């Protein structure tokens, strides 16, 4: 299952994940690409905050789903 992540800067990346994978894992996969610490990531899907401890399936996130990433940095 491939998903999309859009950074605060409007940069879209593609991650290979599974429904049973945690959002924590997704955050790590994002950091692997952008270099953004998971702790500085705010992930939102359908207006809902994506808790790292919960899974993609928990939020009904499927293939070709767009997760929105906001920076927790000052001014982000």
């Amino acid at each position: 299952m491939q998903i999309f992540v859009r950074t605060l800067t409007g940069r879209t990346i593609t991650l290979e994940v599974e429904p049973s994978d945690t959002i924590e894992n997704v955050r790590a996969r994002i950091q692997d690409r952008e270099g953004i610490p998971p702790d500085q990531q705010r992930l939102i899907f359908a207006g809902r905050q994506l808790e790292d401890g919960r899974t993609l399936s928990d939020y009904n996130i499927q293939r070709e789903s767009t997760l929105h990433l906001v920076l927790r940095l000052r001014g982000g």
